[PDB]
DNA sequence: ATTATGACGCT
DNA sequence: AGCGTCAT
């Protein structure tokens, strides 16, 4: 009752830039602008793998994951951008840079969390605090909303997009009371004005467009985020996660998409997470443990106590390649070769790093995987990382790693290598 | 022969 | 410290 929190103490957004690699490229060559593209890694395999997709382009099926000769078979008008190749692997230092002016910008707002290359969780509840005292009781505009959506509006008592977007925005509006300042309902509305500047400023300064979730926390910012995309933003409201959650399979629900979500629709007889509302915090605990137990009850009731970090830079600068099937490496000076590439890669950023961020890397992680291994990673070993000298940390990673070759013979590499991963770790400020 | 990362939990 | 999970 009037004890039960009801977690609407904070307003959160979730900005995620639309096809984003895709987005980069078009700013930067015009021709492929509003046309179905995607950007694919490598070449000769196949096409190279897809990892962007315009909208344009899905709407023909072409997805993430697909092999470029596939998608062509989709959509033969296709439009295709490479990644960049440096030392003899993919390079993807120019989405690096253009995710920095993006977040960048969002900074000017608020204290974000960077949680990936094209997204940041925002915490806009200070914010809203303050655009409220300034807006002196005035109600809100929808013209101030022009790009919002309300999740599960409009209800009841009509046919295009953009019609059904303002009626849902309309109800939504009537029905709020601007009086009140500690309505989270209010706090929301008033975070979403936030949002709309916040992307539109991102566009007029970068040329991207993005979406944008607003919700109480980060796992509702994030699915709303996904509702209306590309270039629109929603607000799910406290109110709307019942109906919300009633249909909404357990795997939508970002972190339940693998084995742990399988294993809730497994063990409980449940398809969504509203269905979760009907066991115990005990029960959840019982089957889950402590902490997922207690994250999966107060989630299936809307409510999630995760921070959004004040962590605008990556905590780790990583170098990795991959060696399929019959390219692995098995000779001692292929490894070595390709050591020294990742080694690299890895000084020029990490230097790069150190000038724009005052920050030096202390520790080394070298992952490997060998033939006929389905995990991800084989082995990782960690050694100290003293200086930004790419010969020696490909000789230190040689060294931390060489103990793997099962060759008897000192030429050769057994079993041959399929991946090798370079990981700069453990910041401290310089 | 999806690939290249990045975050984070577990023990 | 090293491994597993999840994301995409
Ligand atoms: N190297 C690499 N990059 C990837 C991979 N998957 C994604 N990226 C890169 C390319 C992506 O552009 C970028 C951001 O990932 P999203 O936000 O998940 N997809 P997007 O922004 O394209 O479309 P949406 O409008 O649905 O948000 O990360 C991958 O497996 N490997
Ligand atoms: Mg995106
Ligand atoms: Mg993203």
């Amino acid at each position: 009752g009037p004890h039960m929190a009801t977690g609407q103490d904070r307003v959160v957004a979730l900005v995620d830039m639309d096809c984003f690699f895709v987005q980069v490229e078009q700013r930067q060559n015009p021709h492929l602008r509003n046309k179905p593209c995607a950007v694919v890694q490598y070449k000769s395999w196949k096409g190279g793998g897809i990892i962007a997709v315009s909208y344009e382009a899905r709407a023909f099926g072409v997805t993430r994951s697909m092999w470029a000769d596939d998608a062509k078979k989709l959509c033969p008008d296709l439009l295709l951008a490479q990644v960049r190749e440096s030392r003899g692997k993919a390079n993807l230092t120019k989405y690096r840079e253009a995710s920095v002016e993006v977040m960048e910008i969002m900074s000017r707002f608020a204290v974000i969390e960077r949680a990936s290359i094209d997204e940041a969780y925002v915490d806009l509840t200070s914010a809203v605090q303050e655009r409220l005292q300034k807006l002196q009781g005035q109600p809100i505009s929808a013209d101030l909303l022009p790009s919002t959506y309300i999740e599960g509006l409009p209800q009841g008592p009509t046919v295009q997009k953009e019609g059904m977007r303002k009626q849902g925005l309309f109800q939504w509006l009537d029905s709020l009371q601007i009086d009140n300042l500690t309505s989270p309902d209010l706090q929301l509305t008033v975070g979403a004005v936030i949002v709309e500047e916040m992307r539109a400023a991102i566009e007029r300064e970068t040329g991207f467009q993005c979406s944008a979730g607003i919700s109480h926390n980060k796992v509702l910012a994030k699915l709303a985020c996904g509702l209306n995309k590309p270039n629109r933003q929603t607000l799910v409201s406290h109110g709307s996660v019942p109906q919300l959650f009633s249909q909404m399979p357990i795997r939508k629900i970002r972190s339940l998409g693998g084995k742990l979500g399988a294993s809730v629709i497994e063990i409980l007889g449940i398809e969504y997470m509203g269905e979760l509302t009907q066991f115990t915090e005990s029960q959840l605990q019982s089957h889950f443990g402590e902490k997922n137990g207690s994250w999966l009850y107060a989630m299936c009731r809307g409510i999630e106590h995760d921070p959004v970090k004040p962590r605008q830079l990556p905590k780790t600068i990583g170098c990795s390649k991959n060696f399929p099937g019959k390219t692995a490496l098995a000779t001692r000076e292929q490894v070595q070769w390709w050591l020294l590439q990742l080694a690299q890669e890895l000084e020029e950023r990490l230097t790069k790093d150190r000038n724009d961020n005052d920050r030096v890397a202390t520790q080394l992680v070298v992952s490997i995987r060998v033939q006929g291994d389905k995990r991800l990673s084989s082995l990782r070993r960690c050694c100290a990382l003293t200086r930004y000298d790419a010969h020696k940390m490909s000789h230190d990673a040689f060294t931390v790693i060489k103990n793997c070759n099962t060759s008897g013979i000192q030429t050769e590499w057994s079993p041959p290598l399929t991946m090798l991963f370079l990981c700069a770790t453990k910041f401290s400020a310089s």
